[PDB]
């Protein structure tokens, strides 16, 4: 069922659009969030095992998505292994840090053996053109189709060597807004241009940022 960021489709209305989408408005542990009050804690370290892969690059009419047909790109945290399935973007960002919104956000979406979801988020500040993403921005389809394995990419490049993160629990930020999702947001920011963000926006057709949802009973760990 059709959903979007403006008109009658809009996020305030996602719950009304379909019975399958009802948690988008009813649910109490939704993403994204404004990270403000955090409990300081001893979080387990992230180990990143990403590598040059063949990826498929899609415009799905809501975001640009780099898909990974095959495994082998993994993240280990607290002894569990999560497989990178895909990563995509939001312009502007969805999450905030103390009210701060960033020009863009990347979401690296994983599953472990148990099928537990985990999104790892990189926030991009205003700065230099992003060299490492230009591979993707060149091949970026500007209509609802896919550019296929003619496309090597190394997602190692897109993560910092400092892997300090905020940790909370929440939802998909898109319908059907399934809860059950672990969020790690990295404290270290990468960088983009204005020209790169607008190209994304041009291609996807709109700004694809869901408003922040109350944290409610949830605690963010620093
Ligand atoms: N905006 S976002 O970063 O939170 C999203 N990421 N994935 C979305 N939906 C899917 O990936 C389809 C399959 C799926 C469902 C549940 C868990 C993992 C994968 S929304
Ligand atoms: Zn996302």
């Amino acid at each position: 069922t059709h959903w979007g960021y403006t008109g009658h489709d809009s996020p305030e209305s996602w719950g009304n659009l379909s019975e399958e989408f009802r948690l988008c408005s009813t649910g109490k542990n939704q993403s994204p969030v404004n990270i403000t009050e955090t409990v300081s804690g001893k979080l387990p370290a992230i180990k990143v095992n990403y590598k040059p892969s063949m990826v498929d690059v899609e415009n799905n009419g809501h975001t640009i998505q780099v898909n990974y047909p095959e495994g082998g790109n993994t993240l280990t945290v607290n002894g569990r292994t999560y497989t990178l399935k895909q990563f995509h973007f939001h312009v502007p960002s969805e999450n905030q840090i103390k009210g701060r919104t960033f020009p863009m956000e990347a979401h690296f979406v994983h599953l472990d053996e148990n099928k537990q979801p985990l999104v790892l988020a990189v926030l991009y500040e205003a700065g230099k053109t992003n060299g490492r993403l230009s591979s993707i921005w060149n091949v970026m389809p500007m209509t609802a189709g896919k550019v296929k394995l003619n496309q090597p990419f190394d997602a190692s490049t897109l993560l910092p060597k400092r892997l300090k993160y905020y940790r909370f629990a929440g939802s998909l930020t898109t319908p059907p807004c399934t809860e059950g999702v672990s969020w790690l947001v990295l404290k270290t920011y990468d960088h983009i241009d204005q020209a790169q963000a607008e190209k994304f926006t041009r291609a996807v057709g709109s700004e694809n940022n869901r408003p922040v949802q109350p944290l409610n009973a949830r605690v963010v760990i620093e």
